[PDB]
């Protein structure tokens, strides 16, 4: 599914991210937005072989077991297919554990990258929530 800006906000506040670990929605929109564009079903391959999935784009390395990243952890206890569908819970649950893990969004090289340090509020701008 490809998430409207603020249907995607109201969704996560709805799953318990708004200021979770102390990172207000707009945070995790913006992440969402330069991870995924919106879009649940997106992917990306590594140059290490792992593969990113998802709405917020989680790694097989660590967090999803998809059966062909060598050597990797499935922390979230999940398969990476349950990170694309359209109900975002299973990303949104994931998510928790890795923003708890100790460098917080950081771990989302997007979000450090075009978020962090920015007016992360405009992406809540003008929605009902
Ligand atoms: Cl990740
Ligand atoms: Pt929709
Ligand atoms: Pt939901
Ligand atoms: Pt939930
Ligand atoms: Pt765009
Ligand atoms: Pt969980
Ligand atoms: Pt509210």
């Amino acid at each position: 599914k490809v998430f409207g800006r603020c249907e995607l906000a109201a969704a996560m506040k709805r799953h318990g991210l708004d200021n979770y670990r102390g990172y207000s929605l707009g945070n995790w929109v913006c992440a969402a937005k330069f991870e995924s564009n919106f879009n649940t079903q997106a992917t990306n391959r590594n140059t290490d072989g792992s593969t990113d999935y998802g709405i917020l784009q989680i790694n097989s390395r660590w967090w999803c077991n998809d059966g062909r990243t060598p050597g990797s952890r499935n922390l979230c206890n999940i398969p990476c297919s349950a990170l694309l569908s359209s109900d975002i819970t299973a990303s949104v649950n994931c998510a928790k554990k890795i923003v708890s893990d100790g460098n917080g969004m950081n771990a989302w090289v997007a979000w450090r990258n075009r978020c962090k340090g920015t007016d992360v509020q405009a992406w809540i701008r003008g929605c009902r929530l």
